[PDB]
């Protein structure tokens, strides 16, 4: 449980939604949105729609999106990885979908433990993830540069991208 001493997202690995383990150093050079998703949330439609749009408009400019399904917020992600994959398909998702994880507590994925402690990943009312669709913006070196809350629609991140692209 060495995660705290990591200096970059690129030191971490996670299982993609098809179960392949992926080393996140593949995102070196790319700016990344890392977000916790859910299918049965009141924010699901606006977030999937705008994330997909952003990725369509900025992938060639070096934007990548990592989506981590999580069922800790109102039980709004109850389905299997297979089902979640098909649900993301329904929104024409072409960014990267990961296997369902926890983001809070002792069994949280270590990337998520790490993000939450970074200087620009610190929360309001403590560091915990508060609800579905929190977003962290990660620079080309894998450092956290910003955190946006559940109610900050992905389009608000667009004005921040030229600082990093």
């Amino acid at each position: 449980d060495d995660w705290r001493c990591a200096r970059s997202m690129h030191e971490f690995s996670a299982k993609d939604i098809d179960g392949h383990m992926v080393c996140l150093d593949k995102y070196r050079g790319f700016v990344c949105i890392v977000t916790n998703v859910a299918s049965q949330c009141g924010k699901t439609d606006v977030n999937y729609t705008q994330l997909v749009d952003l990725h369509a408009r900025y992938a060639e400019c070096g934007l990548r999106i990592l989506a981590f399904p999580c069922n800790q917020f109102g039980r709004q992600e109850p389905g299997s990885n297979q089902e979640i994959k098909e649900f993301a398909a329904g929104y024409n998702v072409k960014f990267d979908m990961y296997s369902k994880i926890c983001v809070n507590g002792d069994d949280a994925h270590p990337l998520w433990k790490w993000m939450k402690v970074q200087p620009k990943g610190r929360g309001m009312l403590g560091n915990a993830i508060k609800w579905n669709f929190t977003k962290f913006l990660i620079d080309k070196n894998g450092c956290v540069v910003k955190r946006y809350g559940p109610m900050e629609e992905p389009q608000v991140i667009e004005k921040d991208l030229p600082c990093y692209l």
